[PDB]
């Protein structure tokens, strides 16, 4: 979930 929320937040 961690990573994904990160790999997501940098992205935007």
């Amino acid at each position: 979930a961690a990573a994904l929320a990160a790999a997501l937040a940098q992205a935007l």
